[PDB]
């Protein structure tokens, strides 16, 4: 096929072309197996070669000029040819420190993903406090319908990144746990054995390869700290929602159990009200002092019955 | 008994028998023991022989060929006539790359392996993903009752799917982290120590084996990553069913004690209606202006009832 | 006291008999604090001698014979009796492997308890999933009250046994971690420094006790991941039921709030008919075009609210 | 301050004194910072000094004697001036192994305190056994209030017991670890470099000291296990009683939608006995064969009514 | 920019000042990476430098001085002016052991940190405890509404304290663990390899250091634990407040049926009292027999419906 390669080289130009993937493999000094790029996140040496790959970025970083595949349809502008530049350039920070043109391309490439990574927190956190915030006020019966949709999908989009950084610093772990894994990614010196060497005034070594490394890994685990927290807030928030949802269900059903009685009540000597009310001799339609003592009953009645069942429940706690 | 054979040999030519095990022991230089197959996920070395088995697939891979056992009844016909044939043979790929058959026979079942393994996740997130869609809509009071057999059968397909990647990474983890047993591995350096040698241009290696096994175990690790994700996605939307479920339940319940105090209030005050309906001297049955009245007082009290009994569950919030 | 011995040669001779504690300890060339067997799970080497417990199966494998120690009121007839001197005389598997007696005790042993653990989950499995399959079903509002308690049962026995399969593993891996504690397992080997060496045909060494302790270790391995399932799979189920019984409660809730709009209607346009039932001047008893008009608007207005009420719910969703 | 020290020596003897702890520092040769016991459970040695705290039991192992700490008002009478002698003294148990004291103290300190984790654990097991199973019967719609109280604090005492076996296993695992830290335990071969290397009969070495640290971790290992054991059974029966309570929840409702439907039929058919109760013309009071048949009406029509709403809740399932 | 400097020297003179960063790099021997204090926790040595950063908490230990940024605006006054000069001077604690500047810079910091972990959850424990044993009285139908918050705040508080503590262990034992790390902390030992040397008495070596690291990461060991416990108490307690809410709702429920059958009890039999009620030719009503008659079987049917009602939820356990 073809790989669309946006090439930088030790001053930051910016060349972008096409070639063939056959031709690069060449060209690279590569096989067709060390570029398939088939890991999520890998970060590998293979013969004097640095290939990364971070989900959507691809790169390749040689001893003098640091490649960029798939580029295209992938918000790779901005970055790509305005922010890159200037930090592989070298311009600005410290002039008393000539690093090798490896660690600027690895630390450009690291950078740009804890970014991302701690851009995807920054959306994700301010969603779903807020989300949270108004389920979790106990002044309603029930929760809003579409919000639950809501935290259902920043859910499923925290937990995908949590794996990003997940393993982003195992990938970043493996190569600071062993030695060989890290000297393979001082590129320049193997190039070049005696030329790097002579700049022995501690550009870049042991230390500085492995202080890169460890800086990254700290800043993901400081991603991985605020993500796992944000998580462990869902689900502490959802079970004061239950607690919530299971105690105004109780007020409102000891409200229904309250008026339950009162219609018991009135039922209850409704009865005698009903039963003086058929067309049948009752031998007392013709008393004057009748009416006005069953009406009493009825009403006094129910108000007594309905105050010794309301301390049943009482009773009940 | 016996063993059904599918024999491959370096050229990928197919040969189908059966053998006796008591003669295929001796064939293959082996022991009983060591042809039990009675580990679901397995990979040794026994006398130069690399044994694995993969759940159904129990496969012996010798110097010069690979013998597949236990191939009947088990859908092993489409891989093994078609496309294993192409695989052993070596053709197309990389040409400048004469890897051993052992290389080949293990890149082989390992890629089968995964590819199962990836086939499984296919069709079950697929499933899981739209039963869950369905029943996380807040827009029914409850479930479809048939749709949780599904989850729940998906959900029993998933785990253990869960146990065949882990199992799988760590069989492959077990020979990565100890040189020794990647070293057995290497069976025809073992079988020539002196004609494997001679073509000491990096055929195989330590590092061709680890690279073959740790692109496998990543490969695994990805569908560790993606089938853990789906299991956090079935309890996180499970959580939010219960929220819709209990919501819909505090809406039903406020409703129908809404509608509990207009028929208190209606019993209340038609307990007088009832009263009045007595076939009793009420010495009132003769006046022209107390109907009208009495009849006013039931039905306005009763609304003035049900106003302020509505405020009494808004005052309990 | 007094220690039950069941004592097998080296040919599976059985002899029982009974001999005090203390002349034990003289005789098998140990102190009491070796043989306390207060450890649920231990497989220790005690000056040459092999001291294994496994819940209620305590032995102790010496260079020349292995004796079983409490015995009685346990089961262990069967086996102890028929089939333990078929596997300690050697005979059939494989003539041409004369391995150590330690080897066949050891083996003896650890099959015993895999057999003992893999039966323990035959039993479990089949009686959770049929308890837990006719639980799930979302055909009825409520659970059978008394299977309940054999999920309860049977989720306390299955956690025991992984405890069994767990600390099982851990004595095993403890050997197979350590060399020396794999060394000290050939106690044929210490005791005759000079005879054993002289067949030093790979009878026993370190690759034969690892390859058996191995495969006791993945047998274990595998009865830990059934475990492990099932007791997944039952905090799967049950949160189903929670599922299927919030599901009919919330059915059961509407259907009763849909007949609690329709009593309503009746009550609200019942009371007119009150209304006009007392015994009082209406100043329309007269009419004939009264009575059958008021009983119109009483069940026509009764349909048309329950209408309007049954679209509030609607509107509820 | 002051030091309540009670001073056990090599025979055994028991003495009590009060001590300046400026003074005692001295004596002992320790700074202010050894004997702080600011760690709930601390086992170190400085200065061939045998430091340990357990909880409330603080005690300092001399080559020559072991002092007891803080030993008033914490019940330390019996096991102090009763059960202690009798250890530190040798008597009994074995006389062919003459370990030195700082075995025999160690000893008696480990095993008082793996005493105090088993009774306690003795003592909550029964506690929550005895509460759990009363609380999971399926014959009650409610639980016990109170016993819901002694639930929660023997949850509590649980998981205080669990941590204080955790970090007793924590601490004699890490002296297990480190060969430095398990042979500084030998504080009397330190003292006299000649005179206990004169008994050079394996009285004391590596071995005995790994062994009797090891058997305690494996004491202890069995209470995690027995506890954690307990800990799952507690969260296995509250899922039981959640169904068990969401079950005659639904008992319940069910038979109260029952009634439900009775009453709105008795009600729907009682408005035509209320229609016909008016005070109006109805043009029909004087036939004598409409009373009967409106009853007849009313009665059937309210049976049948019943009946079908009846089949509607079943066709719900 | 500037950094808000206050400086702290060898005999605890305080002294505070403002310098340019860029200036601070010289002054101090640094680089502008090593001074960013980007991580929120961190303890590394760069250059003869200890640079250690606890949340708000800047430092930097030189040979001779402690200096401490940006302490403005965060309540650093009274321990940076009042109590740090007097840990710093060396006064009182031990005379006899005259350690290192740097030695008592890192203990100030490290036991200053340890006591605002140790005072965060000094706070949290009672509000928690208080909120939580007044939520889960079984007393109450349902619970209060503004202590939930309570709660949730009180909760994510805890969790942010645990990850305090979890990254504080972290930062000390990566020191403890690296011989080299904790070899680095010696700062005046590599700043005069002879002066320092001269005064070989102990004063300061790699034992030392380990025993002033591992005295604070077994103190946020402790601070693990209790902060531990805690969250599974507040675990534990919650679902007991379901266990309750579901008690009472069903102790309401079957009070709400068992007066839900008395009402249609009358109901049933008050329809009859309703059908003798209609203007209609009933035949009956000049028998001076049946009033009575049927007014008894009214009152007296309805209470024996409603007992066998009542043994209907009776049966139904
Ligand atoms: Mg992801
Ligand atoms: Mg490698
Ligand atoms: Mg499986
Ligand atoms: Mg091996
Ligand atoms: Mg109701
Ligand atoms: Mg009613
Ligand atoms: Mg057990
Ligand atoms: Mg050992
Ligand atoms: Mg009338
Ligand atoms: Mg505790
Ligand atoms: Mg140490
Ligand atoms: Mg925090
Ligand atoms: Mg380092
Ligand atoms: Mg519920």
């Amino acid at each position: 096929p073809v790989f669309t390669v946006t090439k930088f080289d030790k001053q930051g130009n910016v060349t972008s072309f096409e070639r063939k993937k056959t031709e690069l493999y060449q060209e690279l000094g590569l096989q067709a197996r060390d570029l398939r790029f088939q890991h999520v996140m890998s970060i590998t040496v293979r013969n004097n070669r640095i290939i990364m790959r971070m989900e959507y970025l691809k790169a390749v970083i040689t001893p003098e000029c640091l490649l960029i595949l798939d580029y295209r349809n992938l918000n790779l502008e901005q970055w790509l040819f305005r922010e890159l530049p200037s930090q592989l350039s070298g311009e600005g920070q410290l002039v008393t420190y000539p690093l090798p043109f490896e660690f600027r391309a690895i630390e450009a490439l690291l950078q740009y993903w804890i970014n991302t990574l701690q851009g995807k927190l920054s959306i994700l956190q301010p969603l779903i406090l807020e989300t949270l915030d108004a389920l979790v006020d106990p002044k309603h019966s029930s929760v809003d319908r579409s919000k639950l949709h809501i935290l259902l999908q920043n859910g499923k989009s925290l937990s995908e990144l949590e794996t990003d950084i997940k393993i982003f610093k195992e990938s970043i772990l493996e190569i600071l746990d062993e030695e060989e894994l890290l000297e393979e990614l001082c590129v320049s010196k193997w190039s070049d054995p005696q030329v790097f060497e002579k700049s022995s005034a501690g550009i870049d070594h042991a230390e500085e390869m492995e202080l890169l490394l460890e800086n990254y890994y700290r800043l993901a685990d400081d991603l991985s700290n605020a993500a796992r927290e944000l998580r462990v807030l869902i689900d502490d928030s959802q079970s004061i929602i239950f607690i919530n949802l299971d105690s105004h269900r109780n007020v409102m059903m000891r409200l229904n159990l309250q008026l339950t009685m009162g219609t018991f009540s009135l039922s209850l000597f409704g009865l005698m009200g009903v039963a003086f009310g058929m067309n049948l001799e009752s031998s007392l339609e013709e008393d004057h002092r009748i009416f006005w003592l069953i009406t009493g009953i009825m009403f006094m009645g129910s108000g007594l019955i309905w105050r010794r069942l309301l301390s049943f429940l009482g009773r009940q706690l």
